[PDB]
């Protein structure tokens, strides 16, 4: 169709309008005293929320050229969120601040590329300083404290998180399942997680968690491509007559087969989910074999003398539960006997010494870890189903925060962390090779205080005086919007994982650079 | 689709326009002398009503941003109504008053979060005072008096309500059925009520009562999920050839099965209703087994060796009547023999001593109560079917009022209760930590007199002088809009259950806080 | 003609728009770093100014209803200025702040009369505190220091002001005349000043000083009314043939005589000025006789046997210079011989003992002071006429500041004085009898910080942090916008006379009360 093209300021200002309109809605839900945002529902009463994730997801504008910036900032915010579990509100606010300051200098005739380079230099310096301000958290007591703080002073959640992490590994897999009692419980079951997601968003069945969950399904293993629906019809018919859900692991599924699976999932004909097999090259067969032996199934392949047209339910693997997310899929309580699993673990461990390179050895070690480590399952316990729903979400959020916290430590939250990092970086000595790079540095130095300013503004106080008072303090000293007091932010349990702040700042800087160095904009004509 | 976003006052004023236009229609039907409201019907003569429930239900504004507050206030009013049986007119009026006063302060630059906190403090103090003003009602004479007052001086209704309550329990289950004579009658039949509602509004068949009623149905018990329509087709076919209605109790029904059941109910193919099985965890099986033994059926489960594909009418339970409300479902006159029911009652009572925790013991006690208590059935008796319809509704309203009254006592109605509570709370000493909290206190103190002011205004008198005269009196002294006289409001039998006023005030405060602390609004663009 | 009437908010908002449009222009010229304001001239290049007096004088709006508030605020600002010599910029800013805060509470339904009473109470408390914060200045060294500070560190101006004030009296009359050398000189000449101004603005001849100045004029003394032009034509003809200017002192002049004098002054036919004779009752004749003997003239009166139709130049008095201002007129170097003046001084001093009342004695003492004290004339000296023009204005401004300072002392300028007074008054305990009076108190407490906030904003810094830092200090500690430093405001020579701040605050409060308690507005229809 016909396109409409906008150049220079006439397009940068539309980007700015879009990002400003997205951020003005998102930032009202930032801080302990964040305001409410009312969102229309198609039917029934409007939904009111005070979290940035839901408000941002619903925001998309009428004008296409503003929607461009809105969606790019939303995408970078979601990229920040999915890897840290929080900060998408912070990332959008930081991006708005950086862009709003950057357009002032761009309109001043200053070089956009040098502005981008100065912004990158300042962000690199601030991130490098965050690695020093951050307090590490590796002791079980520290892990429990961080979990309790993230779970709103619920000590049981923190204790359960610590007990799951300290025996399965800080890099281990932890999942949450509804418990059978009032007290939370945990267990280790045979399972693994691999970095493969569902191939279509229609596969999801839990919009609240944005994941696909199947209960006691069959596992289909294939090492070749699947495009023809006929190639798996006799197997899916057996699965449907069996009545249990289906998880299909293949090299790829596309075309009429994928379309038919999507239609079946939408119509409720059969509960199906298809993901790409993990790894590539020769690692593909090893991954498929390990998954099959873990789920008790057999890989369907010509080299092993089986065909999908004749495959039966006996060849298929099975497990208690499989969770399919956007980036990774995990298997819970595979049907494989522990004896064969341990034998294969020993086989892989002795093949480790057969590695021809450090890359081979590290992949074999990853295989050993993903196979022998199992999956930690947290049985969240509470009195009622209504309390079940809330406690499960709280435990999941605490688990994500602890996973982020244990990797990079904790840092004074509420936006004080960025101020401390900025002051430390400036004291270290930060300069640009050009006056344009100097303005780029100034842009980030002014923008990194925006999260605290907006938290204070939503709290109702005057931003400038609070920011000045926070800057006059040193260390963990900061402002607590929940109570309005000044003191050690860590001591009151107001924390953010260093990963969250670092990722928010870096993604905001990236999107700000992209929409500062943008000179042309192409969109569909009205 | 395209979204339209409004910020700050530009959105708060639309919320206020919506709530004001909803309340201006609702409040005309408040008080003994409430005016009429004429509502268009799609065909035939317009319906005229003088009750707030029907007027509010019909209000759907054109502008989306006004319909926002309209539907939110309607939702909180309905939440007040469904738990107390009345006060949705009062709740809307109180919400309008609080929001209209709060906007004056918010426009004055006054802090919204502190306004919300002051409103919450004032509401908590007033509610705490209501617990002291309220006259308790627990004697059979008191119960009969409250029932008679709620039933417009019909002593037979009050006597029947008292006789149903005093032998089945103040927490027992009481239902109303059409009698076979002129005089009202009551009886106790084997049955139970559990907190599970219909899974779709299409299941209802009595729009007057907003409930689903099935006569002499079959009871289907399943402990697993149902999504495939094929899983229950051979059973529904047998039921259809039998001709009796079907009630399906399962863990959950969704997808094509639920869609087919909805289509069948709409088309009149088969009278069906599906509700979730009560409880969760191990309590699920106990609930299903108790329900099956009460209805004479058997639970379809793999652990017991039965499948729904082969289930027959013999395995299904049956009862004289089942009523499915939005929140709870009750079973009347189950087919289970009293001997086995009493044996299971003894089994549960001796398992009570086997409880590992107080939570286990209290759930076992709840099981004992819900099983052995049965269901009280009130046979409403009158001369004609036209009089049947009116008397049944009057008895149901009196039963709801008595249930609300017996829980929290009675309090002087006509809005005098809130004035007495406000005066007592102010005399106790009520203050805010900020001038903003003081304004929040003042907002509620001025708003809690709105119900009496509107009752008087609909009665035609001047609100201010009547309110002042009521305030000059003490105790139960107040204004009776029915006759225009002043005196002990309890003595003329103008009463409201304490639950009704408390819930109305609290829900109005909650919705007012939500629409005061609202800064952003997202709705579909035109 | 046709009138248009506006009521309530529809008129208060027009008042607010007018005062806001006046104050937004005026406040940009406030503070040491005040911005420039460019004003159109009818012909030639536009005039740029950075003083509030000129900007306010030129401001007059198109819409009549806004011009109402604009002109009332301008009138009260001019009333502040003419009695203190400065602060008309401060008064307008304070009035804008008070009104802008007051409309927030008025729109909140709060009682305007109680708001006005609370504003008056707060202003009274703050003014009472200013009488304690103010440092008195009565020593000659203090007077010289204040004069030097007001004259931009010109020690010669301060020394001359001190030498004029310490020998003629702190209540004495001091005037400025162009000198005959580089060094400033001072002298005492026979003269007096009385509180009578010119009867028409057309009499002025120095728009820069807004005064009427006549050089070596004739003095006409009459004790009766003058309306007929014929009554003084033979005298004005003699004066015109003489060629020297004319000053006419009479009970009153009106009608054709005043019109003819105005036309003659405009046409340049004759330099004339007419003022009312000072005093009333029997004091009128005493004033006229003293003025005549001071100027060497004779009073034209029937009781003394003279008529204005036959008056000659010999009867008229004369002096070196007369200055006619809006409120007062002064005579410099009267022709009366010092011997007769001293004899009349002794006569009045011995008549002092003849006074029948304390009021009579104090008026006789005022006569003695105004006659014997003479007039101090400052011969402002400098190199060039261009430097003459600037130095004369600087000396006049320093003289006005010293006159204001010596009466009520000095106080830390730059808006810190109002903050110190507010803090001291709040610590003393300030409360209102009503919540509306409490809001009225809060209005003034918030508004009195507006001058410092705007000085800082024009200086470019952030207002809130600077105000908070100033409040954290005590005593004379404050912010200096000239250099951006913090310290003792008095030590850096940034001062305001207590009269200036007190008058600005009181007049702003008065006009704010008038335009807060305004409910109707009448203006000419389009």
């Amino acid at each position: 169709a016909a396109k409409e093209v906008k150049f220079h300021d006439s397009a940068r200002e539309r980007l700015v309008a879009g990002v400003n309109l997205l951020a003005n809605a998102v930032k009202t839900t930032l801080g302990p005293k964040g305001r409410n945002v009312v969102i229309e529902r198609s039917f029934g009463a409007p939904i009111v929320t005070k979290d940035g994730v839901t408000v941002a997801k619903e925001i998309e504008l009428k004008d296409k050229f503003e929607n461009m910036g809105a969606q790019m900032v939303k995408e970078v915010a979601s990229k920040t969120a999915d890897v840290a579990g929080d900060g998408t509100t912070t990332a959008t606010v930081l991006a708005q601040a950086i862009v709003r300051e950057g357009m002032k200098y761009v309109a001043a005739g200053m070089n956009p590329m040098d502005l981008k380079r100065g912004i990158d230099k300042a962000v690199t310096a601030i991130v490098e300083e965050l690695k020093a301000i951050s307090k590490p958290c590796s002791t079980t007591k520290e892990i429990a404290q961080v979990g309790t703080i993230s779970a709103n002073a619920d000590s049981s959640i923190g204790e359960i998180i610590a007990q799951a992490m300290d025996k399965v590994g800080k890099e281990g897999v932890i999942t949450v399942e509804d418990g059978k009692s009032l007290e939370n419980e945990l267990e280790v079951v045979e399972g693994m997680q691999f970095d493969r997601g569902y191939l279509s968003p229609y596969f999801i069945n839990n919009p609240d968690k944005q994941v696909a969950v199947l209960d006691n399904p069959y596992i289909l293993l294939h090492d070749k491509k699947i495009s023809n629906i006929r190639d798996l019809l006799p197997v899916l018919e057996q699965v449907a007559k069996a009545g249990r859900p289906l998880l299909i692991i293949a090299e790829d599924v596309e075309g009429e087969a994928l379309a038919t699976l999507v239609v079946n999932n939408l119509r409720g004909i059969l509960k199906t989910c298809a993901v790409k097999a993990p790894g590539f090259g020769d690692r593909r067969k090893a991954m498929l074999q390990d998954i099959a032996i873990l789920t008790g199934g057999t890989v369907i392949s010509e080299e092993v003398g089986l065909s999908l047209e004749k495959a039966t339910l006996e060849d298929l693997g099975q497990a208690k539960r499989v969770e399919v997310a956007k980036e990774h899929t995990t298997i819970i309580d595979g049907a494989g006997d522990p004896a064969k699993i341990q034998a294969r673990v020993k086989e892989i461990r002795v093949q480790i010494e057969e590695a021809t390179s450090d890359y081979d050895r590290e992949k074999l070690q990853e295989r050993v870890a993903k196979l022998a480590g199992g999956v930690a399952v947290i049985k969240v316990g509470a009195a009622t189903e209504v309390e079940m729903k809330e406690k499960k979400a709280r435990v999941e959020d605490a688990l994500h925060a602890t996973r982020a916290a244990v990797e990079e430590g904790i840092v004074p939250g509420g936006g004080v962390a960025l101020l401390r990092a900025r002051e430390a970086a400036v004291a270290k000595g930060l300069k640009g090779d050009n006056p344009d790079q100097e303005a780029g540095i100034k842009i980030v130095l002014r923008a990194v205080e925006q999260p605290l300013r907006e938290i204070v503004a939503n709290a109702g106080e005057e931003p400038s005086v609070i920011v000045a008072k926070v800057l006059e303090g040193k260390g963990n000293y900061g402002y607590n919007a929940a109570t309005g007091e000044f003191g050690d932010m860590i001591e009151m349990g107001v924390l953010d994982p260093t990963k969250v702040t670092r990722s928010a700042l870096q993604n905001a800087a990236s999107v700000a650079g992209l929409m500062l160095t943008t000179e042309c904009m192409i969109a569909e004509a009205p």
